[PDB]
């Protein structure tokens, strides 16, 4: 029992639908390390990502390949973590532990950025304005501290210097994990689909068209683990599509393959920096460039940067900053969310809006015309229905937003022929602009609000009923007390999956066991179905007690 | 402590009335429902202050001449002159109102500003009123139900 | 109630057979398997 009670933290067991057609538990060994890196909160928050788009999106024969994909990405994330954990010879080593730095204190200086952004603009709140310096007006801080000013300029000197440090931590912490995903679905397509070989990328696919730059670079496979996948795209086309083109296709040379297949000596580098700027891969680089200068996140730190420097020009371009909780906390970004969650329904239903209130126009500018005098002025009218441009904006502006129609803001239709005529037309613009189509505006963005909520709720929920792997419900497991539970951290448990992957990467090809050779092998092949379906050991042996 | 205090003044007696909303089911639920998404509903409320923050700097910097509340031509009582003082009239009087803050600003006519304001405006009534007050409705009554 | 009636009638369609009505818990069983079913086995233009 004490030996057990020791290693089970460390003993890691998943089951596997073997080459028997059987349910069989793999017993290995995860290590401490690769726990710890499982265990940071950064980790986590990836898998917690995962878990909402693969159950939001759904597909039960993809999920066994999204699930290796995020394995494989998850895997990279913590070799990034691990190489950040904790005169040029100077000059680059300190370069390198202020990049570290940056690269572990990234969200930190995020809470720092908003911080700033939030005391800047409750000084901001500070701000007045007159006639006379602290025809022409003068905005000044009225503080009687006398503090606030300094306190302002050196918290925006502050706050930009923390966005440039923002984004050189994001450069150096995510940007690398966006290439690794980059590369590795450029590799697969070349592998497996043969797109740049068979099937030719359309217009449509702007991103292939981008990734043509990375095919004949040498660098090409740099952040993907693979540095082979261009000899596999010759090995298995080029052959029949002609070796020579494939080889021109990848920038590679043929008889440079064949001396690196041969018995060869790596020379080293020259020394200094002059010929690395020199050997830098100027295509490679400028694709790397592209592929993060579209990646939406960099996009936001870029936009925030540029609004911190426009905060120079004018101190209240500061405000645009405090949106960073909406892009920080989860509900409020629900909440933006749903604004675009049915954004082509709310178009064209505010063009029926526009359109019904343009008709309205026409029948009030036609007829009704006289009833639209807004000045109470006797000697200065204000007709707004003269013109059709002016009464079409008096109409969409004024009478939407009024909750009885435009019978509130158009004259009364009492003695007058046109009394009925008026009547129906107030009650029908009351109706169909305000009563009915504003609030199937407000019904496509709060519904749209609901189901996202509804979403996240309904994934957490479907999470806890069945089983990630072999997706039995947890109404079969619940027969023994705490069964799904077993089941779902013992039995079949997502790390554990992911731990067995990285104990077959560092465990050399020569020890892997028939259970672990067949798995991967499978994992090479790309196959996926060593994973549980359908069925487990309790199922299998479930007459057997096991 | 309140009945102590109603002997200082008769009205602090109660504060016991809500001694109903402790004693009947429902009425206690409608009191739990304002704290069931209380989270949430603080977050919601912080957004809606800084959206209304926003079109306080963009009617601060613009839209400055159309907020003398006062018809008196010789005093005038222009509310966004502050910074402070044009957010409270926002968050206090725009987002009650249920036009938005068109309702309480001066018209938008003959004015080189005209449609900036007419856009202005229409989001204020929108992202204001028509939907974060609504999302506040929702997120109590739905916790409610 | 419309665009739910649009949504179901969508659901309704992956989740059973348009002519035998099995539903797709009896096809999942075999990986892709309504889709075969649904494609090579009963699809509605092959009886066209
Ligand atoms: C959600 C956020 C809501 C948060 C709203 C907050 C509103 C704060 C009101 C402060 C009033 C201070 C005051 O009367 O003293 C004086 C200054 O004195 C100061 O400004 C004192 C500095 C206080 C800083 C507190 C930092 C706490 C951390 C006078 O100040 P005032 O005349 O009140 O203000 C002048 C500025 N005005 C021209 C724009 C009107
Ligand atoms: C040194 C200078 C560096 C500067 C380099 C900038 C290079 C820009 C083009 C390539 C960027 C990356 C790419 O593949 O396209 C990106 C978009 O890109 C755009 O939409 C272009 C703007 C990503 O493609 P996508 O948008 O996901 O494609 C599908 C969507 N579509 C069908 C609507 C297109
Ligand atoms: C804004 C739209 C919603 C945010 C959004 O989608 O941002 C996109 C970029 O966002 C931009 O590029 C910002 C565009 C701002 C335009 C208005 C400028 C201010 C006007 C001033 C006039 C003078 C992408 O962001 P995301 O990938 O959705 O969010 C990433 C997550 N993160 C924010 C945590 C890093
Ligand atoms: C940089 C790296 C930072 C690294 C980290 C370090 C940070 C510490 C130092 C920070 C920088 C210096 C600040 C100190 C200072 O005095 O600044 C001054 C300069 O102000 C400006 O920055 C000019 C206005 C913005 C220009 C660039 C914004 C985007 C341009 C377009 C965006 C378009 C959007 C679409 C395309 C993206 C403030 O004074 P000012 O009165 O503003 O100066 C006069 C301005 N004038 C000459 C124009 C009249
Ligand atoms: C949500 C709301 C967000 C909105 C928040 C801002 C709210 C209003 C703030 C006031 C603006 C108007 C103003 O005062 O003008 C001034 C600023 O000058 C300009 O306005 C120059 C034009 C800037 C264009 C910015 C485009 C940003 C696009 C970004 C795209 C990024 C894409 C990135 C992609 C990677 C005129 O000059 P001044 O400064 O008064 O000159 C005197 C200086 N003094 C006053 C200091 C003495
Ligand atoms: C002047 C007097 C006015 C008075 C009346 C005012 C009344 C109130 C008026 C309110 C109007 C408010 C409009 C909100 C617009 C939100 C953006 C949007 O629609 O996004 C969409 C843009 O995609 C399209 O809809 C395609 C066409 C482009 C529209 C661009 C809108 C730009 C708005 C400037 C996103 O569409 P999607 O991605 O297809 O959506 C599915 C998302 N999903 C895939 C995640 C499920
Ligand atoms: C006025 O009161 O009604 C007029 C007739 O009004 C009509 O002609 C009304 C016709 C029916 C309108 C409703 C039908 C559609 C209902 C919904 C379908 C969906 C009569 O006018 P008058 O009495 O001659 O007015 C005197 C004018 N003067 C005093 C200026 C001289
Ligand atoms: C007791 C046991 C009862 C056992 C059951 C038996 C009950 C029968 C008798 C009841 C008590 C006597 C009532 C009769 C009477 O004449 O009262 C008088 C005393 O009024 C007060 O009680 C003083 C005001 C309240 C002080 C204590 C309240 C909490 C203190 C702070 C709470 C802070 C909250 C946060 C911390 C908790 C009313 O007259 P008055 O005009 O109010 O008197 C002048 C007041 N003055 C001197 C202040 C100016
Ligand atoms: C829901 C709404 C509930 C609210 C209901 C009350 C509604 C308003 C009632 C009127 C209040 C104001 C007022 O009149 O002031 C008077 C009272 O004096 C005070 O107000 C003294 C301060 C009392 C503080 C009480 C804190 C309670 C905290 C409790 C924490 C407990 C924690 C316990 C934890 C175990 C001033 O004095 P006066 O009485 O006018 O003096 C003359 C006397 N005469 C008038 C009789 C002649
Ligand atoms: C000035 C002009 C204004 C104009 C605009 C006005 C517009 C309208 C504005 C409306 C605003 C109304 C606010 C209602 C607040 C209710 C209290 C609350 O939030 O409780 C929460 C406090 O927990 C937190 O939210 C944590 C942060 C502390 C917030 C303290 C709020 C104090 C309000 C003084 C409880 O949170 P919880 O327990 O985590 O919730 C889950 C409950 N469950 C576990 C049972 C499921
Ligand atoms: C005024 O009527 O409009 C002006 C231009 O107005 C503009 O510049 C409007 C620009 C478009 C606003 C809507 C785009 C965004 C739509 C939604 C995106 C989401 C023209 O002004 P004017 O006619 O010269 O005014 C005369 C002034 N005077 C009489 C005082 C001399
Ligand atoms: N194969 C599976 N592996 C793991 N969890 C599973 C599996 N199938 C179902 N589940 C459910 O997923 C739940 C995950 O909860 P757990 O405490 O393990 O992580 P978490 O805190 O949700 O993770 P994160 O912080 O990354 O979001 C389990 O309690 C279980 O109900
Ligand atoms: N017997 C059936 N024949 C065809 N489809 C079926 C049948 N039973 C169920 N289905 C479902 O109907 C779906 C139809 O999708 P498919 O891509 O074939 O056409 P579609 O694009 O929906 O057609 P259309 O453009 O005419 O609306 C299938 O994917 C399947 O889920
Ligand atoms: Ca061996
Ligand atoms: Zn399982
Ligand atoms: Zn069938």
């Amino acid at each position: 029992e004490s030996i057990l009670e020791y290693f089970r933290p460390y003993l890691g067991r998943i089951e596997i639908m073997g080459a028997s057609r059987r349910i069989e538990r793999i017993y290995f060994e995860i290590s401490e390390t690769n726990r710890a890196q499982w265990e940071m909160p950064q980790v986590k928050e990836s898998k917690r990502q995962f878990i909402f788009d693969v159950v939001n999106e759904g597909g039960e024969a993809e999920k066994m390949e999204l699930f290796v994909s995020f394995c494989e990405d998850t895997i990279f994330e913590m070799q990034i973590a691990a190489q950040i954990s904790e005169f040029w010879g100077e000059l680059e080593v300190q370069r390198v532990k202020f990049l570290n730095y940056l690269s572990r204190n990234f969200y930190t200086l995020r809470f720092l950025a908003l911080f700033l952004a939030f005391a800047i603009n409750f000084i901001l709140l500070f701000y007045k304005v007159s006639d006379s310096p602290p025809n022409m007006v003068y905005y000044f801080l009225e503080e009687s501290t006398g503090y606030m000013e300094p306190a302002l300029w050196c918290l925006s000197l502050l706050h930009t210097l923390v966005a440039f440090l923002c984004i050189i931590g994001y450069n150096c912490l995510k940007v690398p994990l966006v290439i690794f995903k980059r590369e590795k679905e450029l590799a697969r397509k070349l592998e497996f689909d043969g797109l740049y070989i068979t099937e030719q990328p359309g217009d449509d696919d702007v991103k292939g068209q981008w990734d043509r730059l990375v095919l004949n670079t040498p660098s090409f496979p740099s952040n993907y683990w693979d540095k082979f996948v261009k000899r596999k795209v010759l090995d298995k086309h080029g052959d029949i599509f002609g070796r020579e083109r494939i080889a021109e296709l990848l920038g590679m040379d043929l008889a440079s393959l064949e001396i690196t297949a041969h018995n060869e000596r790596k020379p080293d580098p020259p020394p200094g920096l002059l010929t690395w700027l020199m050997s830098i891969d100027v295509k490679y680089q400028i694709w790397k460039f592209g592929v993060i200068f579209t990646d939406n996140s960099f996009l936001y730190l870029g936009w925030y940067m540029v609004m911190s420097l426009l905060g120079h020009y004018n101190n209240f371009f500061f405000a645009a900053h405090l949106l960073d909780i909406a892009m920080g906390v989860k509900t409020l970004r629900t909440i933006l969310s749903s604004v675009t969650h049915n954004g082509k329904q709310l178009v064209m239903t505010v063009g029926l809006l526009a359109v019904v209130v343009y008709l309205y126009t026409v029948v009030a500018f036609n007829f009704f015309r006289k009833f639209y005098n807004k000045s109470e002025d006797e000697d200065e009218p204000d007709m707004k229905c003269d013109d059709m441009m002016t009464c079409y904006l008096f109409h969409m502006y004024v009478g939407v937003r009024a909750g009885g129609g435009i019978g509130d803001e158009i004259e009364d239709p009492a003695g007058d022929e046109y009394e009925l005529y008026r009547v129906v037309f107030d009650i029908t613009f009351f109706f169909f602009v305000i009563v009915i189509l504003l609030a199937i505006i407000q019904g496509l963005i709060i519904d749209a609000f609901g189901e996202l909520r509804d979403q996240q709720e309904q994934v957490k929920e479907d999470m806890e009923t069945k089983c990630f792997i072999c997706g039995i419900g947890s109404d079969y497991f619940d027969t023994t007390p705490h069964g799904f539970e077993t089941h779902t951290l013992e039995e079949h448990n997502l790390a554990n999956y992911m731990f067995f992957l990285m104990y077959l990467i560092n465990k050399d090809e020569t020890e892997h066991t028939g259970q672990e050779s067949y798995v991967w092998k499978m994992y090479q092949e790309r196959c996926w179905d060593f994973f549980p379906a359908g069925d487990c050991f309790r199922k299998q042996y479930e007459d057997q007690l096991s």
